[PDB]
């Protein structure tokens, strides 16, 4: 069916709020987070990040209908943001963008608390 259940609609709304967020200059902060590069590209990344995560992984899990609740999706986004803030320096743009998208995530979930 093309009709999503209420839980599926809520998962999709959360995912899309993070994906689609743009700053005041029109930059889509999710860009860098869509797909993690390889070991070759980020030498230290897979040696230092225990549980790699990107938005394509979350999206595919969502599309396979494998998230049972909203907390489960939020957990994977929070993992991704913690990973970004572990690998990257606090002065880096990626670290700053992770912090903004984390707020988008939490604000979106809270604004759907009644739904
Ligand atoms: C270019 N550079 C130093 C880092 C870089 C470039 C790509 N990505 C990162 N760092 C990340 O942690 C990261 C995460 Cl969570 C998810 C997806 C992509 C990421």
């Amino acid at each position: 069916s093309k009709y999503m259940t209420p839980m599926q609609q809520k998962l999709n709304e959360v995912y899309e709020a993070v994906k689609n967020y743009t700053d005041k200059r029109g930059r889509r902060l999710s860009a860098i987070f869509l797909r993690l590069p390889s070991r070759s590209e980020l030498p230290d990344y897979y040696l230092t990040i225990k549980k790699p995560m990107d938005m394509e992984k979350i999206r595919s899990h969502m599309m396979a209908n494998k998230y049972q609740d909203i907390d489960s999706m939020v957990e994977d986004f929070v993992m991704m943001f913690n990973n970004a803030c572990t690998y990257n320096e606090p002065e880096s743009l990626i670290y700053k963008d992770a912090l903004v998208l984390h707020k988008v995530l939490l604000e979106t979930r809270r604004d759907l608390e009644g739904d």
